[PDB]
């Protein structure tokens, strides 16, 4: 019943934005399939796919991401 | 100051290794500039460029990521 999820996260890169991102996905339950993440010219931007065992857990994760300082919006792919 | 320096990683895609590989780098004391993740055919590859005080500052973090059990290898890229 697992699926396949892609998130998206746009933000400004200040602050330790990029260690708080990847330290709330990493600790989240789910499993991380592939990362695209860049930080440059005070611009963050992730593209995350993830297994997860439902949608409640993968809209939680969005919602936990969108708390983190610097992020402008968590769109899901 | 802080100079640009790229790392990659290799290790075994099983036992929630990603999540744990992620969790490591966020925890790393530096400023993140890229990483590109990919899990496929049993293994994982990660490339992460980081801005980094010294070259014995990179070596410490490249050995903390070589000594998670599941990494292959860890070794400093370039270009």
């Amino acid at each position: 019943t697992d699926f396949l999820a892609g998130i998206r996260i746009v933000g400004e890169d200040k602050n330790g934005m990029t260690n708080q991102i990847t330290g709330v996905i990493s600790k989240f339950d789910t499993n991380i399939r592939t990362i695209v993440l860049n930080a440059k010219d005070g611009i963050f931007t992730c593209n995350l796919m993830i297994f997860v065992k439902n949608t409640d857990k993968l809209t939680t994760l969005m919602d936990k991401l969108r708390k983190v300082q610097g992020v402008f919006t968590v769109e899901r792919l």
